[PDB]
C-alpha cells in the first residue's frame, strides 16, 4: 500500500504553510510534501549564485560570514550553513513597513565554538531569503588572535557587542566570558547555532540555541524586528540557572557535555512546553539520540519524567537525565521472518523538529538518521507521536504511513510481539527486539514477564520487570513484512521507552517451515571466506549444524581452501531447525575454491630515482604537498628495504595514476618506515570520490593498524595490532568479492567478508602517504605492489621475508 519517497535533509526543521509542509536543514537543503510521506527538494545546496534560499550567497550573508562559515578553519573550501528554522512572522515590519514576512534563522559556523546566528526575510516560504541581521555570536576571544587557517580576528570587538554596549542594551564585557588565558568560556557559555524559534501561549516569541559547551539558552525576541531582547544583567532563576546579559537564559545541557538540535513547542492542551534536545554526535559511531524534557514555562525549568533537570549539575553522563524517545534500533529480520533484507532500523537519529496540528491534535516527529550498514548516508523520517496519560506524547515504532489512533478491541492487541526497550544508554550499539506475549488473561510471559491493560479506546499499560510504562496501541506499517500490525510505545516514569510490533499468529510448526524455506548461505558454489551459519531463526527457533565433511568446512562454517591449482574442494552443511516439537532439516551443496596466485599488475619500488612503474603498464606518479589534489611536496628517495624506498618529511607524498586498481579482485603489498604516528593518517589510499575510498592506516579510530573503507558504508577492518616508528614493517591486504584479508609482517591478522567494492567500473584516485583530510605519513614507505586478485597466505609469508 503506502509510498514514500525519500530525502536527504540534514538537520529537519519543519514548517506548515497552507497545505504544504515544508523542511529547512543544514547545508542550504529543503524539501515539500503534502502528505508528510512523499518528499520533493526544491533547493540547490551551497550553488551560488542563484542560490534558492540567498541568491549570490556570499554578498547576502556577508555580516555573517565576517565571523564564521566561509571558506574559513573547518568551512576552508566552502560554507558552513547549518540547522535554520522557518517561520511566517505576521507581525515583522518589513523594510517597507508592510507588516509580515517569512523568517529563516541561520546559523554559521567555522570551528567547535566560533559561530554565529543570524536571519534573514521573504516574502515567500521558498526565497528569496534577504539578509537582515547577525545577532548571537560564540567563540570570541578577550583579545586579537586567530585560528588554524583562519585570518578572521576572534576579538569580542569583531562581534555585534560593542554595538550593543553603544545602544545600552549590555553594559560591558562579561569577564565570565574568558577563561584566564582570553580564551572563550565554553565550559559555561555556549556555541551560537541550531535555533529554534518558537511562540509561547501568549504568543510571545523565544529562540532557544546552542551545542554541546555550556548548553542551551534561550531569549526572547522582537516580533517587530527579529532581535532579542537581550537581558541586559547577568543573574539567576529563581531555581537558580544561569542568566546572561547576552546569552539569556540557560535551561539545558553544561559543563561540555552533549546536546545540540534543541526544539520546544509549546501544547495547548496539556499546557506544558516541551523541550527536545538530540543527545551524542551524528556520525554513524556517534550514538545520536533524540531526548525529551518539559516546562510549565518557555524559559523553564525544564524537567524529565523522573523529574531531572535538563540542566547539568556538573561536568558529568548526561545518560541519565531526559526521557530517551529513541536511540539506535533494529527490529531485525531474523530467519523465517517474513520480508527480504535486514528489517528496519536507525543509526544515529536525531536532530528534530515537531509539528503539532492546531485543530486535529496530531503531532509527528521529524528528524533525519542514518541506517546500519550504509554508513554516514541519511534521510528524513518522520514518526507520529501520541499524548500518554501522564502528559507525555510518545513515539510511534514505524514512520508514519496515514495511521491514526483508533477504538481498539483486546482481541486485536492479544498475541506474540517482538519488543526494543532504549534504554538511557547510548553509543554505537544497536538495541534489538526481544520475544514476549500480551496473554489475554492480561499477563506478560516470555522474554520478559508482568502486567499489560488497554484503557479506554487505546492507552496502553504495559509492565515488565516491575517497571510500568504508559502509552498507546495503535496499528503500525511494517515495511519488512508489508502489513499493517498492530503495535505500542509507552514511556516509564524512568523516561524510558519500550516499542513492541505484534508478529503474525504462527504454530510451532509453520516457523520451523518458515525457517527452513527462509534459510540460506547464498551461492555455495564458489565459496572462498568462511560461511556463517545461523544458531537461531525467528521467535527463538534452534538451527544446529553439522558437516559431511570437516576437512572441507565445519561445523561453524570455517573453510580450508585448497593448495593452488588443486579442484575445487566438496562438502554437505545440515541444518536440523527446531520450535516446540516441531522440527526440520534443510541440506546446502558447497564447493570450497583453491587459491590463485595473483599476479603483478605494478611496482613502485622508487629503485630508479624516480616514481615509474617497473612493470611499465602505469604512468609514472607525481608529487602532491599534504593532500591527494594539492601540489608542491618533496620526495627525497633514502636508503631503504629494498633498493632506494620513497622518504616523506610530512608534507607531502605520491599521487598514483588514476584506474590505478579497476576491480573488486586485488591486492596491496608495502613496506613502511614511520617516524611518527598520527591517527588516520593513510599510506596506501584509495578513493572513488571522498566518501567512498580504502586505506590502509598504520594508526586508525582504534589506535592500532587496520584496513579502512569509508564514509558509505564503514568497514573496519581490524587487525588490533600496534606498529612500530623507525622501523621496517611489512604490510598487505586482499580483496576477493566482499572476501578481505590483511596480513601484517606475513601472518593475517584480520578475515572478513562483505568488503565494499570501490573500484570495479571506475577511474578512481590512488595515493601514498596523503588524502583529504589528515596529517601526512612521515617516514618512509618502500616496494609498492599491486596486484590483480588475492595473494595467496603464501604469496604473502614471501612478500614479508
Ligand atoms: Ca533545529
Ligand atoms: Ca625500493
Amino acid at each position: 500500500d503506502p509510498q514514500f519517497t525519500n530525502v536527504s535533509v540534514h538537520d529537519p526543521s519543519i514548517v506548515k504553510d497552507g497545505d504544504t509542509y515544508y523542511i529547512f536543514g543544514s547545508h542550504i537543503e529543503a524539501a515539500k510534501s503534502k502528505d508528510l510521506m512523499n518528499w520533493e527538494k526544491f533547493t540547490n545546496g551551497y550553488t551560488t549564485p542563484n542560490n534558492k534560499l540567498y541568491g549570490d550567497l556570499s554578498k547576502n550573508l556577508a555580516g555573517s560570514f565576517k565571523w564564521a562559515g566561509e571558506n574559513d578553519a573547518d568551512s576552508k573550501g566552502g560554507f558552513a550553513v547549518w540547522a535554520p528554522d522557518v517561520f511566517w512572522n505576521k507581525d515583522y515590519v518589513n523594510e517597507d513597513g508592510t507588516k509580515g514576512a517569512y523568517m529563516i534563522y541561520y546559523s554559521v559556523s567555522s570551528t567547535y565554538i566560533r559561530s554565529a546566528i543570524g536571519y534573514a526575510v521573504s516574502k515567500h516560504i521558498e526565497g528569496p531569503y534577504k539578509y537582515v541581521d547577525t545577532i548571537v555570536y560564540s567563540g570570541f576571544t578577550k583579545e586579537e588572535a586567530y585560528d588554524a587557517n583562519s585570518k578572521i580576528n576572534k576579538k569580542w570587538t569583531n562581534t555585534n557587542i560593542p554595538k550593543l554596549i553603544e545602544q545600552g542594551k549590555l553594559k560591558g564585557v562579561r569577564a565570565d566570558w574568558f577563561h584566564n588565558d582570553g580564551s572563550y568560556n565554553n565550559r559555561d557559555f555556549p556555541n551560537a547555532i541550531d535555533p529554534n524559534l518558537f511562540y509561547d501561549e501568549k504568543g510571545n516569541l523565544w529562540m532557544a540555541y546552542g551545542s554541546w559547551s555550556g548548553g542551551i539558552f534561550v531569549l526572547p525576541m522582537d516580533k517587530t524586528t527579529g532581535k532579542p531582547i537581550y537581558p541586559g544583567k547577568d543573574g539567576k532563576t529563581p531555581d537558580g540557572r544561569l542568566v546572561d546579559r547576552y546569552f539569556g537564559i540557560k535551561i539545558a545541557g553544561g559543563y561540555y557535555q552533549s546536546g545540540e538540535g534543541t526544539y520546544i513547542v509549546y501544547d495547548k492542551n496539556t499546557d506544558y512546553y516541551y523541550l527536545y534536545v538530540t543527545y551524542g554526535w551524528l556520525g554513524a559511531d556517534g550514538g545520536y539520540n533524540m531526548r525529551q524534557f518539559r516546562s510549565t514555562s518557555p524559559t523553564g525549568p525544564y524537567v524529565d519524567a523522573k523529574g531531572q533537570s535538563a540542566v547539568l549539575p556538573g561536568e558529568v553522563d548526561n545518560s541519565p537525565y531526559g526521557n530517551k524517545i529513541m536511540g539506535n534500533f533494529l527490529f531485525e529480520r531474523k530467519v523465517g521472518d517474513p520480508g527480504t533484507g535486514i528489517g528496519v532500523g536507525y543509526v544515529s537519529p536525531g536532530h528534530n523538529s515537531v509539528y503539532l496540528d492546531r485543530k486535529t491534535g496530531q503531532q509527528f516527529l521529524v528528524f533525519h538518521t542514518r541506517f546500519p550498514q550504509s554508513g554516514e548516508y541519511h534521510e528524513v523520517r518522520v514518526h507520529q507521536m501520541f499524548m500518554n496519560k501522564n502528559g507525555w506524547p510518545v513515539v510511534a515504532p514505524y514512520r508514519y504511513a496515514g495511521e491514526k489512533l483508533e477504538k481498539v478491541n483486546k482481541q486485536d492487541v492479544v498475541g506474540e510481539y517482538q519488543l526494543i526497550n532504549h534504554g538511557k544508554d547510548y553509543s554505537a550499539d544497536i538495541k534489538k527486539q526481544i520475544f514476549v506475549r500480551l496473554n489475554r488473561n492480561n499477563t506478560i510471559s516470555g522474554d520478559a514477564t508482568g502486567t499489560w491493560r488497554k484503557i479506554g479506546h487505546n492507552q496502553a499499560e504495559i509492565t515488565i520487570d516491575g517497571e510500568t510504562y504508559d502509552g498507546v496501541f495503535v496499528r503500525q506499517w511494517d515495511p519488512t513484512s508489508k502489513r499493517y500490525v498492530m503495535a505500542f510505545t509507552a514511556l516509564s516514569n524512568e523516561g524510558v521507552s519500550i516499542w513492541g510490533s505484534k508478529l503474525a499468529d504462527k504454530t510451532d510448526e509453520e516457523i520451523v517451515e518458515d525457517v527452513a524455506s527462509d534459510l540460506d548461505l547464498g551461492d555455495t558454489d564458489h565459496v572462498v571466506s568462511n560461511l556463517h551459519l545461523p544458531t537461531e531463526g525467528t521467535r527463538h527457533t534452534v538451527i544446529s549444524w553439522t558437516t559431511s565433511d570437516a576437512k572441507v568446512v565445519s561445523e561453524t562454517g570455517v573453510v580450508h581452501r585448497p593448495e593452488v591449482g588443486s579442484a575445487p574442494v566438496t562438502a554437505t552443511l545440515t541444518a536440523t531447525i527446531t520450535k516446540g516439537d516441531a522440527t526440520a532439516t534443510k541440506v546446502f551443496h558447497i564447493t570450497v575454491l583453491p587459491y590463485e596466485e595473483a599476479k603483478l599488475t605494478a611496482h613502485y619500488s622508487f629503485d630508479n630515482n624516480d616514481l615509474s612503474d617497473s612493470t611499465g603498464n602505469f604512468g609514472p606518479g607525481t608529487i602532491t604537498g599534504n593532500r591527494i589534489d594539492n601540489e608542491g611536496g618533496t620526495i627525497a628517495y633514502a636508503d631503504g628495504k629494498i633498493g632506494k624506498a620513497a622518504v616523506l618529511n610530512g608534507q607531502s607524498g605520491i599521487r598514483l595514476p588514476d584506474g590505478l586498481v579497476s576491480s573488486n579482485q586485488y591486492s596491496v603489498s608495502l613496506w613502511v618506515k614511520p617516524e611518527q604516528l598520527t591517527t588516520h593518517t593513510t599510506t596506501f589510499f584509495g578513493a572513488k570520490d571522498p566518501n567512498h575510498w580504502i586505506s590502509l592506516v598504520p594508526q586508525g579510530w582504534d589506535g592500532n593498524t587496520m584496513l579502512w573503507s569509508g564514509s558509505s558504508p564503514w568497514y573496519d577492518g581490524r587487525t588490533f595490532w600496534k606498529i612500530p616508528t623507525g622501523q621496517w614493517t611489512h604490510l598487505a591486504f586482499s580483496v576477493d568479492n566482499g572476501a578481505v584479508k590483511v596480513y601484517i609482517n606475513g601472518v593475517e591478522k584480520f578475515s572478513g567478508t562483505n568488503f565494499p567494492d570501490v573500484f570495479t567500473g571506475a577511474n578512481a584516485s590512488f595515493a601514498l602517504g596523503v588524502n583529504w583530510w589528515d596529517p601526512p605519513f612521515k617516514g618512509l614507505i618502500d616496494e609498492l605492489r599491486i596486484y590483480e586478485g588475492a595473494l595467496t597466505p603464501s604469496q604473502v609469508t614471501d612478500l614479508a621475508q
